[PDB]
């Protein structure tokens, strides 16, 4: 369309070239929750998994949306499902700024905001104003999870996850636990007791959400944990502490999580990789570097029932979310599916 080219040539190139990208975030965030925005969604975009229907696979990442400030303006935007977070027990500001730095020349961003967060209480405030708006998005397919974090001093992580469940878990559809083997099975054996504690109504699907830094190891014991305490997904990836070879941008070295174009394939094999070690019975959220329908359809056929982006809307902007699905359903026509269902973990049968 012409909004995505305009978007994508001349209004976001320029408003990143007068705002750091933290303000600009922040300018994003509230133009969001305002609705100041720029496809229609077809039965093939359809997917249920965890419970729910969603009525298209493309969902906003953690972290756009950290505190709940913008939920309704980012369904209008036409995500399929809403992430917010990570969200701490008690408030914390996160790390001094700058916190967040730009690699244009590679598609990427490299962000230390160190969980910034309003705490449990304000958002769960936020989401009770809306809870019943809610519960009628989610019917008519539009789900809403929930990332929960840990404070920086905390003593006690299990117990910060543990209260997350009890304040934000009777608000969500899907919550999030960011993750020797024992003590992770100690940690979620407790998320998944509280989870259970909750009325039934109230009773969110429990997911743990990895990073692609992993040991071969590591990834073989998360995949025991999950299969063995029943999680109910997991989502692949988070942002990387490495830094792959052909970076260009002036602040490649600076300290954080890298996201964009540059993490993309190494999170794709950490999907395919975990969709073999779970035979496939998890469901999988797949994010890192999905810009086009090719980039999505490519976690799906390894192995993710639905896919997150967020640096992509930062370069992008708001057209790139229908983008990314117009270019999805011509690619599964092209490759003969009949929907995104029939392509999830396509790779594992060939
Ligand atoms: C500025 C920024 C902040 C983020 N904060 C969070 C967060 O609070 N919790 C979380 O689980 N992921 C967070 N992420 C990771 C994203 O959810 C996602 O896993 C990662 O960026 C890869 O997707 P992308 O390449 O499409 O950005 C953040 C990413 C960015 C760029
Ligand atoms: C690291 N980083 N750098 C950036 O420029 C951003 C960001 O969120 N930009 C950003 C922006 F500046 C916008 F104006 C919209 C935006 C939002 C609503 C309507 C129009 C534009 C946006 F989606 C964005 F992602 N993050
Ligand atoms: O707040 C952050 O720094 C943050 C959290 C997270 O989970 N991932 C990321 O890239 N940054
Ligand atoms: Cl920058
Ligand atoms: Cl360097
Ligand atoms: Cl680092």
């Amino acid at each position: 369309t012409g909004d995505e080219r305009f978007y994508a040539e001349h209004l976001m190139p320029t408003l990143q070239g007068l705002l750091d990208p933290e303000s600009a975030h922040r300018l994003a965030v509230r133009f969001t929750s305002l609705g100041l925005l720029p496809f229609q969604d077809s039965d093939m975009l359809e997917v249920r998994v965890l419970g729910h229907k969603f009525r298209n696979p493309v969902g906003i990442a953690a972290g756009f949306d950290k505190h709940g400030e913008a939920v309704d303006g980012l369904y209008k935007m036409g995500f399929g499902f809403v992430e917010i977070g990570s969200v701490t027990p008690k408030p914390q500001e996160g790390n001094p700024r700058p916190r967040v730095f730009r690699l244009p020349e590679d598609q990427a961003v490299i962000n230390r905001y160190g969980f910034n967060s309003h705490g449990l209480s304000v958002v769960e405030h936020r989401l009770r104003a809306r809870q019943q708006k809610q519960a009628k998005l989610t019917e008519d397919g539009l789900p809403l999870g929930v990332n929960l974090g840990k404070n920086k001093t905390s003593v006690d992580a299990a117990e910060d996850y543990a209260e997350g469940v009890r304040v934000l878990g009777p608000l969500a559809d899907y919550l999030v636990v960011n993750v020797g083997k024992a003590e992770l099975r100690r940690l979620l054996t407790k998320v998944l007791q509280e989870r259970d504690g909750l009325r039934r109504v109230h009773r969110p699907a429990v997911l743990v959400k990895i990073a692609p830094d992993l040991t071969s190891q590591d990834k073989e014991d998360i995949a025991s944990v999950v299969k063995e305490l029943g999680i109910d997904g997991l989502i692949v990836t988070n942002t990387t502490v490495s830094r792959p070879a052909g970076l260009q941008g002036a602040l490649r070295s600076e300290t954080g999580g890298l996201s964009g174009k540059p993490l993309r394939d190494l999170s794709t094999q950490t999907i395919r990789e975990m969709y073999a070690l779970t035979q496939g019975r998890v469901p999988i959220i797949g994010v890192g570097g999905v810009s086009s329908g090719q980039d999505a359809l490519e976690k799906i056929r390894a192995g993710a029932s639905l896919v997150q982006l967020y640096t992509a809307l930062t370069f992008w902007g708001p057209p790139v979310v229908g983008k990314v699905k117009r270019e999805l359903e011509a690619l599964l026509k092209e490759q003969g599916f009949g929907g995104v269902t029939d392509a999830i973990g396509a790779d594992h049968r060939r």
